[PDB]
DNA sequence: AAAAA
């Protein structure tokens, strides 16, 4: 899950998780408009902190100062809240990144078929994020990073490896300030989506390239 | 101290 499409509106997001006295994030009408986000750019990142909900514009990896290979942008959910690297950001850095679904490449000899996954019941995904906080501070070197599951039932046909995929009720739980790093492993286990309510189809190979942006990127071919 | 093109 090294692309995704954020491309509605904040409130289409937003109103499947919480109202607007719970809110501490200014109206926008207008569409995000992302059908190709990419690792190393800021990407609107949801969260609580001040007992509201946020949403700031996060870079999308994590490589801190004593890191010396490129950013990391995924934490393995069997192991992240366990990790000496990324136990803390378990701890405090919980995060929300939604969007509409993902990409992911299958393999093909030495080709490459990118596919686009998407629930099938046509809402929009919650995936697990954990991040440096402060998030507000804009980093350019330690952001946030998805959570990933191994795939599971037919995830697995394309790749080994998926987001971790929460329910609207999970991921407003999930970003709860207080509640503990082990009751945010009890909550990514109960409340991971799974893999039977995702749907996918091939997409055109012009995703592969971070310059293209079109809403056409997420149809079928 | 780990996991897209």
């Amino acid at each position: 899950c090294g692309r995704f499409a954020q491309s509605q509106t904040r409130e289409d997001y937003l109103a499947l998780l919480a109202e607007d006295i719970e809110r501490d994030i200014p109206y926008d009408p207008e569409p995000i408009g992302r059908y190709n986000v990419a690792p190393g750019t800021k990407v609107l990142l949801l969260s609580e902190r001040d007992e509201h909900l946020h949403l700031d514009p996060v870079f999308w990896g994590y490589a801190p100062g004593w890191w010396d290979k490129p950013p990391l942008i995924n934490a393995r959910v069997e192991t992240a809240a366990t990790s000496r690297m990324f136990k803390p950001l378990w701890q405090h850095g919980r995060a929300i990144c939604f969007a509409d679904g993902w990409f992911e490449w299958k393999k093909e000899g030495d080709k490459k078929q990118p596919f686009f996954i998407y629930r099938a019941d046509g809402q929009p995904i919650f995936m697990a994020a954990i991040g440096s906080t402060p998030f507000e501070r804009g980093d350019e070197a330690e952001g946030f990073l998805i959570v990933t599951a191994a795939a599971d039932q037919g995830l697995v046909d394309i790749h080994d490896r998926r987001p971790l995929v929460l329910s609207p009720e999970a991921a407003r739980e999930w970003m709860r300030q207080e509640i503990s790093g082990k009751e945010a492993s009890e909550i990514a286990a109960s409340g991971c989506v799974p893999a039977n309510q995702f749907s996918w189809h091939p997409v055109s190979r012009a995703v592969g390239n971070v310059k293209n942006q079109g809403a056409e990127l997420i149809q079928p071919v």
